[PDB]
């Protein structure tokens, strides 16, 4: 008997990191969770790598980090028939139910400057930074940081929440090809890299937060140039300090990119 259905009533699908996620209600505690389900790879090395996410989420407690509840495995007969309605190992991981629309959706709903309040943009950035600071302090790397992996709770609390590519460090060879725009140059050409990769993508997000995009074609165009340190005049002008901060975060030399705690300590961050 399938544990997922035994303990939960699926309420609605909600999309895709690698696998699929549903809103499901727990039959005994009677409230709603997000159930990420991953079709598991073979030969127990690829699996162990997929397992990293649950190993990390269970030892992570931070107000800017998605609340973990449970993780189990299922080896069912003919889920295939069951799925089309909604050697076959599935990883179920039970999360806190966040808001439906993530940061990427939040930004699409705000395509002009006047929507993107300077105060709010920093407030939601800092929480990500703090979360990354914690994540780094416990010797871990996200290596996938993009608005679509940042979420909001019902209390409007920003939480970074897709650790499908989380891994550990040492005194800071890893895997090379590991998200399009947000991937750091080190990974791009194939090199030895560090947690400093998270600071790179963190920089891009801060630009994205402050610079409102209109089309995916525009978005790609400007983001590509911002990676090469070419900045729109409208950004260079009204956000000079942020512009200084971002370019530091975006330098091709990993050691020149600030530490997470450095970025948080910056004057720019004020008061509620």
């Amino acid at each position: 008997a399938s544990r997922y259905l035994t303990d939960f009533e699926p309420i609605q699908c909600m999309g895709r990191g690698f696998g699929v996620v549903f809103e499901a209600k727990n039959k005994v505690d009677d409230c709603n969770y997000a159930i990420k389900r991953i079709r598991l790879p073979n030969r127990e090395l690829a699996r162990e790598k997929v397992m990293r996410e649950v190993k990390a989420l269970a030892k992570l407690e931070h107000p800017g980090i998605v609340r973990y509840f449970n993780a189990w495995l299922e080896t069912p007969p003919e889920k295939w028939q069951e799925e089309m309605d909604e050697p076959k190992v599935y990883l179920y991981i039970q999360m806190q139910l966040c808001r439906k629309e993530n940061l990427k959706d939040w930004m699409n709903r705000r395509c002009s400057l006047e929507d993107r309040e300077h105060g709010v943009c920093l407030h939601i950035f800092i929480q990500i930074a703090e979360a990354v600071e914690f994540l780094h302090s416990k010797g871990l790397m996200h290596r996938d940081l993009k608005p679509s992996n940042i979420f909001f709770t019902m209390d409007d609390v920003v939480k970074v929440g897709d650790f499908g590519l989380v891994t550990a460090m040492d005194q800071d060879t890893h895997t090379g090809q590991v998200t399009k725009l947000y991937m750091s140059p080190e990974q791009i050409h194939g090199n030895n890299y560090s947690h400093k990769v998270d600071i790179f993508s963190l920089g891009l997000i801060l630009f994205e937060l402050l610079y409102s995009f209109s089309t995916q074609m525009e978005r790609v165009r400007i983001i590509t140039d911002v990676r090469n340190l070419k900045f729109p005049l409208l950004f260079t002008q009204k956000y000079p300090q942020e512009h200084m901060m971002v370019q530091d975060m975006l330098s091709p030399s990993p050691t020149e990119r600030p530490e997470a705690t450095d970025i948080i300590e910056n004057a720019i961050f004020e008061n509620l």
